[PDB]
């Protein structure tokens, strides 16, 4: 509809999945709020627009169309008002910093050592599948009460939910262009129900210290639990992004450090720099790149665009974190970048609830990795490809080291 942006009509879903950064560089210069036809939605590409939409009193949360098709109702990311307040009160106890500090080290550190012990003397590894993803899912899986779900299965589930959630391509009529792309999401959810329904059955009668047991019981009148249909969409929110993103974040941080070998040596020599390295890694390739959204609740003007009430806006935080209004040469990883606010955890009432936990999982994992393999080198015989528009990270990270 907007004549000067007619080139957007030719942007494809595959191009956004393989490398969204070229199109979004144009968006940030040309139209910080722009309707992208293949996504069927306005997209916010700059830091100022993302932060304004995420915190505006005239916007509320909405799930993207493919996200809603995947999660249903009431996903914590997609609801507001009393339901959102309840779901936030449900998830927040185990994520409170003082609580996380009581047990996070005893949780993640033995998990990291267990996965490292399987390959640390091989001289070669593919760190995404052998380390980053397993540590991420095994840590959260144990916290949740899914100790008996193998890390292979948790990784499979978040990959299928990822592809379903981000199956966003639409045709000229706004209809999903890839309707068969939700089937593996439905298949994953069916498997999850078969595993988790008996656990919920048991937790209702015998509560324990698992997070999902507390989701059922916390804050309820005596003898009542939250209905499982009411909590399952937030279980799915966890089984996608909460399982996937810490692994994405540590892997992207490592890829960034490899691209600056002198900074990798700095961080290995001084592991107190690991949190700073992770924060730059999240800015450099944001794990949640363009997954979440808001919807206007009244007519509003954003970036010169007069939006009617009921207008969805996708928050492309991964693009906002390359805003050259904030950063110099943002496409380069730089451990010594002047620390600034970033949007990798979002903003507003629907900002990430698990920031403190996630940073600790990533930090401890990198601590243990650099301790066990101080001479880690990237396998330059292999290249690192990143994939994903909604959620983005490296598909593999081949490394070598002298044994
Ligand atoms: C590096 C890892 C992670 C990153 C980069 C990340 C980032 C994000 C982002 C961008 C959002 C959407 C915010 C918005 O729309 O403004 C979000 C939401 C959320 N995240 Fe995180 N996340 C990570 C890990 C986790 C973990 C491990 C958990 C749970 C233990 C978690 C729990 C949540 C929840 C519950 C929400 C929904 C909040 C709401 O809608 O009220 N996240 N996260
Ligand atoms: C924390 O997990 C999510 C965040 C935003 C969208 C989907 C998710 O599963």
């Amino acid at each position: 509809e907007r004549p000067d942006l007619a080139w957007l009509d030719e942007v494809t879903m595959t191009q956004l999945e393989r490398n969204p950064y070229e199109v979004y560089e144009r968006l940030r210069a040309e139209a910080p709020l722009a309707f992208v036809p293949v996504l069927g939605s306005y997209v916010a590409s700059t830091a100022e627009v993302c932060r304004e939409v995420a915190t505006s009193p005239d916007f509320e949360a909405v799930i993207t169309p493919a996200g809603g098709r995947t999660f249903g109702h009431p996903a914590i990311i997609g609801v507001n008002g009393d339901i959102h307040a309840d779901l936030r009160s449900m998830v927040e106890p185990a994520l409170q910093p003082a609580e996380v500090d009581r047990w996070i080290d005893d949780l993640v550190r033995p998990i990291a050592r267990r996965y490292l012990e399987r390959f640390e003397n091989d001289g070669h590894a593919e760190l995404v599948a052998q380390y980053c993803e397993p540590v991420s899912v095994r840590s959260l899986g144990d916290l949740l009460g899914l100790q008996e779900v193998d890390s292979d299965k948790l990784r499979e589930w978040f990959a299928k939910l990822n592809r379903s959630f981000t199956n966003a391509a639409v045709d000229e009529n706004g209809e999903f262009a890839n309707p068969e792309g939700f089937a593996e999401g439905d298949q994953a959810k069916a498997e999850i129900r078969a595993v988790v329904d008996p656990l919920i059955d048991k937790w209702i009668e015998h509560p324990d210290d698992s997070a999902i047991s507390h989701w059922l019981h916390d804050g309820m009148p005596p003898g009542q639990t939250r209905d499982r249909e009411y909590i399952y969409p937030t279980i799915y929110v966890y089984l996608l992004g909460a399982m996937q993103e810490p692994g994405h974040g540590m892997a992207s941080t490592l890829v960034g450090l490899f691209s600056r070998p002198e900074q990798l040596e700095e961080v290995v020599d001084d592991p107190t720099l690991i949190p700073r390295a992770i924060a730059e890694g999240l800015r450099w390739t944001s794990p949640i790149w363009s997954a979440s959204a808001r919807i206007s609740t009244k007519p509003v003007t954003i970036a010169g665009v007069d939006l009617p009430a009921g207008t969805p806006v996708m928050l492309s935080y991964g693009s906002a974190n390359h805003d050259t209004g904030k950063y110099e040469a943002p496409s380069q990883y730089d451990l010594h970048r002047p620390p600034l606010p970033h949007l990798a955890f979002g903003a507003g009432n629907h900002a990430c609830a698990g920031i403190y936990f996630a940073n600790h999982v990533m930090r401890i994992a990198l601590e243990e990795l650099f301790e066990a393999i101080p001479n880690l080198e990237r396998d330059t015989r292999e290249g690192v490809e990143f994939w994903g528009w909604g959620f983005r990270g490296p598909t593999s990270l081949h490394v070598t080291w002298e044994v």
